[PDB]
């Protein structure tokens, strides 16, 4: 495979990156030359967020007031406006405000047994872009990952029904897959593996 070998200062760098999270806000989506776009304004703070994949056809077009954001701003610059990708789900109904779900979560390093940790959902409609940067962002913090050379590994996201959603540890996630959603009620395992 002629895949780029993505350094692990700049997967930390990514992955430590401040995050902006709203739920039950109102975005604009638009077409701008041939490409999905959500405006989105939270703390008088704006973010134009591309819809390239799933997400595309997700949402109508104007006015959308049922949506909770995951915003991380892409690149290194001086511009005021944040530009995101994916990471634009349903925001919950009624019935599951205060939701919460606990799919059994493991970290396993290297040879050793994997070590369990609580993880707590709170979403019906959950993006792979915040179960990536979150699994991501234990992985650093608690177990060293992206630093002494411990640059690859996987996330398995396992369901109820038994479909997994797999997250190679030494790319960032596939831009197309930050759009992308799964039933948070329907997580039964994670798993997150470094070597
Ligand atoms: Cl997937
Ligand atoms: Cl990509
Ligand atoms: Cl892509």
């Amino acid at each position: 495979t002629e895949v780029k070998q993505q350094s692990e200062s700049e997967l930390k760098h990514y992955y430590n990156k401040p995050v902006l999270e709203r739920k039950n806000v109102t975005g604009y989506k638009y077409t701008e030359k041939g490409k999905d776009y959500i405006d989105v304004i939270v703390d008088n703070q704006y973010s134009q967020i591309s819809l390239v994949g799933s997400d595309k056809d997700k949402f109508k077009d104007g006015d959308n007031s049922n949506i909770d954001v995951f915003i991380l701003r892409e690149g290194d610059s001086r511009q005021a406006t944040n530009y995101s990708i994916g990471g634009v789900t349903k925001t919950n109904s009624q019935p599951f405000i205060d939701y919460i779900h606990t799919p059994i979560l493991e970290i396993k390093k290297g040879k050793e047994e994997p070590q369990s940790s609580l993880y707590q959902i709170y979403k019906e409609d959950i993006s792979l872009k915040e179960l990536d940067y979150r699994l991501r962002e234990r992985a650093i913090k608690q177990h060293g990952l992206y630093s002494n050379g411990l640059k690859q590994g996987q996330i398995t996201i396992t369901m109820k029904d038994g479909k997994s959603h797999t997250i190679d540890l030494s790319q960032k996630l596939e831009k197309e897959r930050m759009g992308d959603s799964i039933d948070g009620r329907q997580i039964q395992k994670i798993l997150v593996e470094m070597k």
